[PDB]
Order: structure tokens, then C-alpha cells, then sequence
């Protein structure tokens, strides 16, 4: 494999959907042949405009099948013209491994209203036998993998290729490296008795709350000293770093007070990144104060995710003294928890 | 144990009523064939508007079932049009165990006043024989269980979904938003008549040449009476747009002057952008002009591309009078070109 | 992608590969061709050698 004076890299983009679909009390299919059990529509993050659904016929779709289980995949919404894909089904057995896996070798085309699948997927007696355990506790578990192909793209790595090195846009690093130098700072800025020499122009540029506060009767007299006491300097310097550099790398260690400051300052990106930090840290012991901070900071998504956590761990989260304190102090949170866990779930 | 990007859960709602009938002195059946004995109507809490009852024929429904006691389930009251349900009748013996417990494979459809049941239920003699124990104390202890199925519902879960669906970025949008709002008017630079506003720190950071004379401890008079004449105000506005918005959509038709302003301003990035734009602009007729511009602007990459261009394109580029004009005006260019050709072509006479 | 070298650089070529057979007469084949898109002259004489890594 010698060195090539020109190379090209043809990239057919592929994205993968992964799907589980469980039917309870399957022996009560409750009807005869031809009937269909649609599944709820499902997708992935990108592009999320292509929505798929499952059609499963418990009895035979055709007179040739009859004693056969048949599944199809059906595409309900396509923003493009057509989408080419390969599907692979497999029944999960009692333990959970993939059995009876059947796939289509062809990348079938897909239009809205067009469905493809396996009519002769698995024999009805083979399913209804208990010895193979293909129907554990009358629960039918189907796992489908969907592979969607997109356009190929060529990056054209032929050499000599404008051989000067091109830096990216330098608004962020140039502004970030000016803070330690502390140049072009027209005014002073002290928080909690500690001096942080910065200036009001770029802060007014990069936070509309603060600029609207600046132009209204403070820059005339108290421009030089501004009273900030809602945060410690360790949170204030992190927020100033986020304002200038554009990122807050020290996130996990102080995600909570950074979220509180971001709720105070209506910084939605800071709020959602601290929420992303704290979502993985959901635990039984911390769920109550997590809910309290979410309610105080009006993070509806975090409130919903913590509600789901309480739904999944309701056996032990309730008896915690933290949740008891949340009960005694926050009746509304418990009322909303009851509403979500009652109306939505059951 | 595969991990699913999305999971679904469809549950068919099953409600089970339970019911026990005892008729004392059953051998005193009081009647012949054609007799119908009903029981009291019964239900559970959910949804409590579904009323069922039992109807037994002790002798038989018809002449085929004379030696078969017949038992029927009858749905008397239903709010909906159809109720699909599956029934299982059984008879409890003297100990109490289920005997002749026969089920329905189908979830039969029921309506107001429609009956479905087992006519061929149990032999009359097998019921009447005391040794079977199915008539303890002359009490016929029937026991039925009925399961009504409902429309299934889809829970429609989606693990990790779209997370929190974050809003637009603020890395360089806020620059543009502040410029659109046009607030904090720090200075008013009047150049070629039209007035432009900008700030100090961002201009100093992006343009070191602008920061150079402002680092000389004089700022206010130079801001009040700034002298800008080497670059026209349209290119100045385009530079402002490239700094704040971050894009230069019409750079192709203004590549030359933007490159000259970048040369004046020591903007290596902007000079590279204009050079890359001018790379896909070479034709057969103005390659001499492009090479002259690259040589004047000291654009090494563009000059190398043009030198390769002329060296391959030599069969037709030297035909135009621009090459002869370059020969007349710039003898040193012909000298270095001939030196490069002689150095490259070491072979041949 | 259309390719050349830095010299001479006006003869542009592109590989047209066919994952299936091009024709049914010789099916079960990866028919690969070299196609000249850009050329200034009337003809070009060239020898090509294909290979798979």
C-alpha cells in the first residue's frame, strides 16, 4: 500500500434504530385472522422526521400462512421522497437472547404507506410451544433493528489542496485569553469582597438581562461598583468564563449552584447543561432535593425525569427523610407527583 | 439483552368477575325440559355497569341434550355495543375442587340480551350420581369466571428521547443580536460620509493593526477623527459582518479588495479565505492578472497555484499579450521564471 | 471524485465502479472503468492498471 498522490473517501451515511415491543397477555389476541396490532411510532434523534411503526398479525395474514406469526414494518411519515433501509427482526426468548432472527438482505425502498416484512416469520405452533419458552408468562417480546442508508458523500482528499493551514473562527479563544491578562477593563467589579477586574461592554453584549439592568439608572452613578451577592466567587468566575470563552468545563463539581445562578440569570444553555450533568446523578437519596431544586428553578424536563425516577424507584424513595421533608415543606410537588403517577401511568 | 433506543408496551385490559351459584334441593328441579332458572345479576367495581347473570336448564335445551344439563351465561346490561369476554364454568364437589371445568377458547362477542354457554355441559347421570360427589347435600355448586377484554392502549415510551431540545447557540449569536439592537454606542467613526459604530476590545482582539495605534495611549481623538481611506466602506461593512455574524456570503466578487485589506490589517485568516476563494477563479485569459495580484499581495499559495497553472498552461497562456506585457514591465519575473525552468529541467540540451 | 496530479493537471479522470455486473453476459463481476472527464487535446494515450488492497 504505497503513498497516494490523491485519495478519496466515499461515505454512505447509515443510522441505526433499535426497538423493543412487548405485548402482554398474548393468548388473548381476542380476534381471528387478518387482525393487526399496531405499535406506537418510534424513531431516533436524527433526523427524527422519519417515523416508523410495527404491524403484527397474530394469526395468518393470508390463507397460505394461517398458523403463522407475521410481522411487518411500516413507515408512516417521510419528509423526503423515498428512504432505503434494511430491517432485522428477532423474538427475545425467556432469558433475553435473540432467537429466530430473520432479516431482509435487500435494502428495501420505503414510501409513506408502504410496508415490508415477514409473513412466514415464525410457525404458530413453534411460538405457542412452552418448551422453547418463546412466550414467557404470555409476554411476547420483539426486537427490531432498522438500518437506514443515506446519500454517499466524497470528501475529496486529493493532495496539494490549498496547503496552508486554516484556523477556525477565533472569537472564543481570543476573548478567553484576555481574562488572565485583564486588559481593556474600564471599570472594576467585585463580588463577595473579592476583586475580578472585568468590564461592562462585553457583559452587556453577552447577557441581555445584565445590559437592560445596566442602561437603567446604574451606569450613571454605581457603574464602578455593582452589588452581587447571590453567588460565591467560585460560581461567578465560572459564569464569567462561560460568558467569555463560551464553555464551562468545570461542570460536574459545582453543577448545582451553577444551575441556581443560571436560573437566576435566565441562561437557558447553562441551565440545560447543568441539567444534563445532574440527570445522570439521579439517586434515591438525592431525588428529593433534586425535585426541590428543579421546582424552584422551573426545570420542567428535569422535574419530569425526576418524576420518572420516583416512578421507577417508588419502593424506597418515599421513606427517605429527605422526601418526608419535601412532603412537609412542598405540598404542591407531592400533588404534581401524584398527578403524574396516577393519571399518566394508570 | 439488547438495549433499545425506543421501547413500547401495549397492554390489553382484562377484568375478571367471579360468581358462585348454589341451588339447594336441586333434585327438586320442579320442572321438565324447557325450564329456565336465572340467578341474580352480578358485577364488580369496574366499571360496575356490566351486568351478567346465569341461566340453567336442568334437563336440556333440546332433545339432543336431554341427558345433559345446560348452563348459559347471559349478559343483561352493557353500556357499549359489544363486550368480548371469555367464560369458564366449573362445579365444586364435596371437597370443593373444580370438576368439569371447561373453558371457552374464544372471547365471544356479547350484546344486550345475548347468551353464550355450554349446552353439552355435564351428563345428567354423572351429576345425579352421589358417588361422584358433585351433588353435595343436594346443593348444585356452580362457579363461573368471566373475563372481559378491552381496547389496548399504547404507553409509547422513548428512552433518552430528544433529551431537552436545547435552543440556539450563543457563541457568536449575541454579538449579532447586540449589533442589531445597536446599543452601547462607544464611538462614531465617520468614514467616506457614512457613519459606523463599533467597540474597542473586540476590534483590538480581531485586528492587531487596529490595536497598534490605540496601544499608543491615544484613543479618543483617533476615534473622533479616525482616518480610513485605504479600504472602501462597503468592504469595511463586509469586514464588520465577517467579524460579528461570522460569514462572508459575497466574498467571491470582492475577493481582491478584501485580500488587500487583510494584507494591510495582518489578517492571515482573512487572507487565506480570500486566497482560497481566488483559487477557484483562474481562467485562461486573466491568469497573468491573477499572478500579478498574487505577486503584489505576497500570496505564496496563490502564486504557487498560478505558477503551476502557467507551467502547465504554457501552450496557450503565452499566446496572449499579457505575457509579453509582463515580459516588458517585469524583467525580473522572466529572469526568475527562466532560472526556475533551467533548474527544474536539468536534462536535455 | 475527479482526480489528477499536481503536474500536469488538466487531464481529469474518475473511476466508475459497478458493484454488480455491468452486463448480463458477464454477470457476477465488479466491473471497474476509468473515464476521462476533462481533456484539452483530441486524444490521450494511457495505460491503466487496477488493483485491490
Amino acid at each position: 500500500g504505497p503513498v497516494a498522490e490523491s485519495w478519496c473517501y466515499t461515505q454512505i451515511k447509515v443510522v441505526k434504530f433499535s426497538y423493543m415491543w412487548t405485548i402482554n397477555n398474548f393468548s388473548f389476541c381476542r380476534e381471528e385472522m387478518g387482525e393487526v396490532i399496531k405499535s406506537s411510532t418510534f424513531s431516533s434523534g436524527a433526523n427524527d422526521k422519519l417515523k416508523w411503526c410495527l404491524r403484527v398479525n397474530p394469526k395468518g395474514l393470508d390463507e397460505e400462512s394461517k398458523d403463522y406469526l407475521s410481522l411487518y414494518l411500516l413507515l408512516v411519515s417521510c419528509p423526503k421522497s423515498e428512504v432505503r433501509a434494511k430491517f432485522k427482526f428477532s423474538i427475545l426468548n425467556a432469558k433475553g437472547e435473540e432467537t429466530k432472527a430473520m432479516e431482509s438482505q435487500r435494502a428495501y425502498r420505503f414510501v409513506q404507506g408502504k410496508d415490508w416484512g415477514f409473513k412466514k416469520f415464525i410457525r404458530r405452533d413453534f411460538l405457542l410451544d412452552e418448551a422453547n419458552g418463546l412466550l414467557p408468562d404470555d409476554k411476547l417480546t420483539l426486537f427490531c433493528e432498522v438500518s437506514v442508508v443515506q446519500d454517499s458523500v466524497n470528501i475529496s482528499g486529493q493532495n496539494t489542496m490549498n496547503m496552508v493551514k486554516v484556523p477556525e473562527c477565533r472569537l472564543a479563544d481570543e476573548l478567553g485569553g484576555l481574562w488572565e491578562n485583564s486588559r481593556f477593563t474600564d471599570c472594576c467589579l467585585c463580588v463577595a469582597g473579592q476583586e475580578f477586574q472585568a468590564h461592562k461592554a462585553i457583559l452587556a453584549a453577552r447577557s441581555p438581562v445584565f445590559s437592560a439592568m445596566f442602561e437603567h439608572e446604574m451606569e450613571e452613578s454605581k457603574k464602578n461598583r455593582v452589588e452581587i451577592n447571590d453567588v460565591e466567587p467560585e460560581v461567578f468566575k465560572e459564569m464569567m468564563c462561560f460568558i467569555y470563552t463560551g464553555k464551562a468545563p468545570n461542570l460536574d463539581k459545582m453543577a448545582d449552584d451553577l444551575l441556581a445562578a443560571a436560573d437566576k440569570y435566565a441562561l437557558e444553555r447553562l441551565k440545560v447543561m447543568c441539567e444534563d450533568a445532574l440527570c445522570s446523578n439521579l439517586s434515591v437519596e438525592n431525588a428529593a432535593e433534586i425535585l426541590i431544586l428543579a421546582d424552584l428553578h422551573s426545570a420542567d424536563q428535569l422535574k419530569t425525569q425526576a418524576v420518572d425516577f420516583i416512578n421507577y424507584h417508588a419502593s424506597d424513595v418515599l421513606e427517605t427523610s429527605g422526601w418526608k421533608s419535601m412532603v412537609v415543606s412542598h405540598p404542591h410537588l407531592v400533588a404534581e407527583a401524584y398527578r403524574s403517577l396516577a393519571s399518566a401511568q394508570c
